[PDB]
């Protein structure tokens, strides 16, 4: 069967160290594990023996009263550990008070599925997984170091914290990988991280395997270049032994956990592979006397470590003669002068296997004093020691540990924790080792990161895509991983409303800078000012100063005979309709606002319709001759008939702005003027001059008062086709004012120019 | 301590029963398991211990030895079924040849994981998880009912079938509810499923764990109103009962698994609850012989199950007066009346327990009849019977099933089988009953869809947003499950690219119908139709003809004196021109094409300027005379600067067709008309314009024959004021062809209407 290494005492604890590795994939069923391993074997067991007769020889705990042990090795693997279990608990069926647990998480719960039914306390050093913090179904299990929910934490701050959103994962099978990645992904696709796939391997997975989970994981190589490896020892150096093997050397960062942490013995060889790689290590400080007594050890004296002599001729490759465990596999002999201080390294969680040995203590202890304070020995009430008893007494067990810190555990049997996030450099040719950088204890993180990445291009962003927000582009998701969008822009009409939807601006208003936000558009009106309307108003005073000249010569030749054959006062309504629409494009021609466009309106009704029904009514009493008083009469009631229109238009079209849009980009303001409103004063005068037509069709060419009459007709002649001319403009435009006003002009000046010019032409004569 | 059913042999299997239930959560750590179970307890119990007495009868099956038992209680709990294991094997610290593993994922892992150390092969009946079909860490480890990836497969099947895209899951906490939701989830992932949210929960929970269980569910009632365990037997019930607490009555479908099968100890008093839910079961027909042992057994008689008397009491609610397990809890007593045939359901899985003792008895036969041959019974050479040579002997073990078919075990231990889907309906009023309405086997799914849901207004469809595919609103997903989109348009210009983007079509095209693609619109023309360009050739036709007619009345009357005052051919070129300009009119009005370009450009180019030329020579003839031969040539070379620019604004710009886009919807051709190619010609006409009004004040009227002077200045003017009149509607409209045509005709008809016809108005007097 398997060796046992014993030391003898009064009260029997027992402890599972993996003393040799895990066995081979091909003999599994045999159960037989293969070479030995120093960090995680041979120190582990001479520190208890060494850590227990610190305690025996220490008067101040447990006096008078010798811990002995029982060290047995579980080849880290459960179904070895199990047996080793069976072992110690074939006394129950000297007793086992409590154990000290195996490193594997997985161990752990199977060892500890087979203690708690014993009532035999466990503690653990390195077991670190969450399924082992439910104390339902774990009643028996406490440990000193802190759970992996807050590694998980840790490794997701670290990679927030460089931009890393499109990572891979792997993870080894069994509770500290499948846990691991369950907390990372939950708590990590929550807040920003992105995880391509995860893939699962076991550690003592053949080469092939671990070429197919880097071929996988290499599908992904342009984008994905960080590997969070909630993975184990073994697991990461089988990963750096494909990656030798296939040829990458330095494609990928991996991101360790506390598999990794500070161990040489998973970078031996494959140094050149695994160099940038962060891992993270549970702190504890070197203890001293640990070294000074393990340092001065030769396999001649140490007789109560049997694995002592193996480990000997496997770390310096040579052969012990006179010892039975010759192993003469190796050629050379072992001369008297090594020693175990060349190349020492002491691996971390040395201070928590001490640790736990001693919280062992303190507990036996603090039950010894409690149930028989007065004796100072083993009590009658004490020979059965009760398990519960103990475990009640473990479970508020408080001290100082070798680091200096204290160890408390809480209501789950855990003890709180600091994280400190190694990474793996090149200091010089040919020479590797881990350089602290960071740190992490209760969700603060202090990183130096100059030392890391000691230049300004750091490991590529590991990245779906590119910041897609320059400018008006918005980004869509095609289905797969919510972190792979594309670049798709909107529309210049639209602004970007969240960053997968763009939405229109109002019907006038335009979306401001950078795509921020919408605001309106500014107004556009015809100013005062401006080309045209320059061209409109010089015209209309002209106009205007001719027509006062015309009414200044009317007025001084009040009684002249040669002026004093139709009415006067008819002549007159004319001039003053002119005037007042020439004043019509000035009021026309302005800021819009409420008291002008009604005025506008009048202006461009009355005048063009009572100035020409004046003209009708003179052209019908020279028909008619060819009456009397009320002729001046008519003419206001024909003037009239349009003004009870035009009020009646006013109430359905009360003057009141609205802004206008002919397109997206532009917006005019304009009163409640319409085509129905302006139409059908407009037919009025229409229906007018095609009334006062059939007149001037008849007079022709009639011998009057310095021929008028034919001077009249021509100008009304081509007032109508003036009128006619621009109506295609005024349908269809933005133009509708300035043409309004450029016609209106335009009829206006030329009857004037043929009712008045030539009497005003001839009156000097 | 806890009781052991024994039945002496020669070769003892054992056997694990869960007889009593689970304990309760508050007294897990005690392990005092509560209640008993009927069908999967003393069912059971009575099945093993007969089949190994009708074994032990039959001569043909392991002849002259005897086959035992020591049937256990696991409880259905991992702590306990280890500890009875441990009690199995403490002989081996009779021994036990084999088990009849425990029919649960957890607990058989748990009892193999102990079991493999001392080679003791165990045989399970219930046990489908998935992980159990692993031979590197369960060597020891068979089973007659197939794995789950097949119950997950089937599952999906159903799920598929009925459109059920957006679905819910729960499973219970373990090894089987893991693995088979695990399973359930890469496979309905992969293909078209679509899980809103998975959730966790152990069988033996709170109350207040299935009231927030049940909340949780709830949060989806709109979308998700499938939910597909994968849970247990006493999950379901959870559910079931949260539902009676809450309210619920048909909000959900759940879809059982294997655990729920056709139990009706999972739904009792709570059938209202759980209508139309489907569920998977195991195909096993129902044992006879069995039935007629089990409903004869009676109390007083039966003394070999030691658990028979306290289900006695516990099934009829009375108590047995003449024997020690009174029990006085229960107030009535029982009469010798009693008798298990009334309301007897017998366990869907009785058909396996009993095939997997004929299992283990087949696997032991082989093995005797290997090792011995000759010797009929237990030779030397077993004496310590190898657990090896066993396992080897079942692996390969074939014998005729209970139910008829038969029993093999392939290489990765487990054998085949095949399920049965099951709809628990309300046949009757106040009765329930589960209905048969399929089956599974090998991938194929048959389902009577007739029986579920007798009606088409089955459960909705538990889908997150409804199929839009409709129109040409496209699908935008938002961060959640790529099955909870919703549903926007995209502009009609624009046609769908895929299901997820649109995009628009070229500067001239338009999106077809269904907005499935793209393509060329088609172009619009000046069409020879339409009333606009029929009033214009028409009035082309009227000017043609008035021309026609000119020139027979200018030959007719040529040489005679009263027109013989100019030169007929400088009038006739004049003709040629006016005859030209009706011809450029009909050369414009046409399809657009590179010959018609040129020739309407040349047309409209030429003709008015050649006439006009000839017009302002004949006018400044007069007015300078107010000579000879030389007026033809000096209006030839005036005639000349028109064709020399035109020739270098045709070496600027060749004729070409040229298609236009004033909209996104409409498209023309047009001709390479330029602005500045047209408005040179017009300044050049528009200068001789000018000279020729010039001219004409100076003749004024001057009396020649018919007074030509008097009429041709007049003439001149109108053209004038027509040709100044139709300019605006040029500059700004989208008829420009049509437009030049009014203008070209309307400049015609003029120069002949009032300056040709004057001459031959009196040529018939
Ligand atoms: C990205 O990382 C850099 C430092 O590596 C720093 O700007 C910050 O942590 C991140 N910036 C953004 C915009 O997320
Ligand atoms: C939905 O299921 C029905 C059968 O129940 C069948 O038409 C097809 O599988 C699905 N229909 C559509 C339109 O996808
Ligand atoms: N921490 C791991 C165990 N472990 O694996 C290694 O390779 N080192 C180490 O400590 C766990 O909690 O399971
Ligand atoms: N089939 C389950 C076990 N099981 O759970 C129940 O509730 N019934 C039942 O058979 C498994 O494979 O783990």
């Amino acid at each position: 069967r398997r060796v046992v290494a014993h030391m003898p005492g009064d009260i029997i604890i027992g402890a599972l160290f993996s003393v040799h590795h895990q066995p081979t994939v091909d003999k599994v069923h045999e159960r037989k594990c293969g070479a030995v391993r120093e960090q995680y074997g041979i120190q582990r067991v001479e520190a208890m023996l060494h850590t227990l007769e610190r305690i025996n020889s220490d008067p101040t705990l447990l006096p008078n009263i010798t811990l002995g042990c029982e060290i047995r090795d579980s080849c880290w693997h459960s179904a070895v550990a199990l047996e080793q279990s069976i072992e110690f608990i074939r006394d129950s069926l000297k007793p086992i008070v409590g154990v000290i647990g195996p490193g594997s998480s997985s161990v752990a719960i199977q060892v500890q599925n087979l203690l708690q039914l014993f009532n035999i306390p466990q503690i653990a050093y390195s077991a670190t997984s969450m399924d082992l913090s439910d104390k339902t179904l774990f009643k028996y299990f406490m440990r000193v170091v802190p759970s992996d929910a807050q590694q998980a934490r840790a490794m997701v701050d670290i990679v927030k914290r460089y931009n890393w959103t499109y990572v891979s994962a792997v993870h080894t099978e069994g509770n500290y990988g499948e846990s691991g990645m369950e907390a990372f992904k939950d708590m990590s696709a929550k807040e920003g991280i992105c995880i391509a796939h995860s893939y699962k391997i076991y550690s003592n997975a053949g080469e092939q395997s671990f070429d197919k989970l880097l071929k996988k994981l290499t599908s992904h190589l342009p984008k994905a270049r960080v590997v969070a490896c909630f993975c184990e020892g073994m697991t990461v150096r089988g990963l750096l032994m494909a990656m030798r093997r296939l040829g990458l050397a330095g494609e990928f960062l991996l991101l360790g956990s506390d598999g990794w942490a500070d161990r040489y013995d998973v970078t031996d060889g494959y140094q050149r592979e695994a160099v940038g790689g962060i891992t993270i290590k549970l702190q504890s400080p070197d203890v001293k006397w640990f070294d000074d007594y393990y340092l001065k050890l030769r396999p001649e004296t140490n007789l109560r470590n049997p694995w002592f002599q193996e480990f000997w001729q496997h770390r310096f490759q040579c052969r012990l003669e006179g010892f039975p465990q010759e192993n003469s596999k190796y050629n050379k002999t072992c001369n008297s002068s090594l020693t175990l201080k060349t190349h020492h390294v002491q691996d971390s969680k040395m201070g928590f296997v001490i640790n736990a040995i001693y919280s062992m203590a303190y507990g036996l202890h603090n039950m010894q004093m409690s149930l028989c304070p007065g004796y100072a020995g083993l009590c009658d009430a004490m020979k059965p020691i009760d398990g519960r008893k103990l475990l009640e007494s473990l479970m508020k067990t408080n001290f100082t540990g070798v680091s200096g810190d204290t160890i408390l555990f809480d209501e789950n049997g855990d003890s709180p924790g600091r994280y400190e996030i190694m990474n793996f450099k090149e200091m010089g040719k040919d020479y590797f080792d881990y350089i602290n950088v960071g740190s992490w204890d209760n969700g603060e993180l202090k990183m130096d990161d100059d030392e890391v990445w000691s230049k300004k291009s750091n490991i590529i962003r590991s990245v779906c895509s590119e910041p897609c927000e320059k400018g008006q582009i918005k980004v869509i998701r095609k289905g797969e991983v919510s972190c792979c969008w594309t670049c798709t822009p909107c529309k210049e009409n639209e602004y970007v409303f969240d960053e997968y939807t763009c939405k229109a601006c109002q019907l006038g208003s335009w979306p401001t800078d950078d795509l921020t936000g919408c605001d309106l558009i500014p107004v556009q009106y015809l100013r005062w000012g401006d080309p045209e309307p320059i061209a409109a108003v010089v015209f209309a005073c002209l106009g205007l100063l001719a027509t006062l000249f015309v009414t200044v010569v009317f007025i001084i030749y009040r009684d002249t005979p040669v002026v004093k054959s139709s009415s006067r006062e008819l002549c007159y309504i004319i001039l003053a309709g002119i005037c007042l629409g020439y004043l019509c494009t000035f009021c026309l021609i302005a800021k819009p606002k409420q008291i002008y466009c009604y005025l506008q309106r009048i202006g461009i009704g009355l005048s063009p319709a009572m100035s020409y029904s004046a003209l009708v009514t003179k052209t019908n009493r020279i028909a008619r001759i060819l009456s009397a008083c009320a002729q001046l009469v008519i003419a206001f009631i024909l003037i009239c008939i349009q003004l009870g229109i035009i009020v009646a238009l006013f109430i359905m079209e009360p003057p009141d702005i609205m802004h206008d849009y002919p397109s997206i980009r532009e917006v005019y303001l304009i009163c409640n003027t319409t085509n129905l409103g302006v139409v059908a004063p407009l037919g009025y005068n229409g229906l007018l001059i095609l009334a006062c037509t059939f007149y001037a069709f008849k007079t022709r060419n009639v011998p009057a008062n310095f021929n008028e009459a034919k001077y009249i007709a021509f100008a009304m002649y081509t007032t109508c086709i003036i009128a006619l001319a621009f109506v295609p403009i005024y349908f269809g435009s933005n133009y509708k004012a300035i043409t309004m006003c450029f016609s209106v002009s335009l009829s206006a000046t030329v009857l004037l120019g043929c009712m008045f010019v030539p009497k005003v032409y001839i009156i000097l004569a």
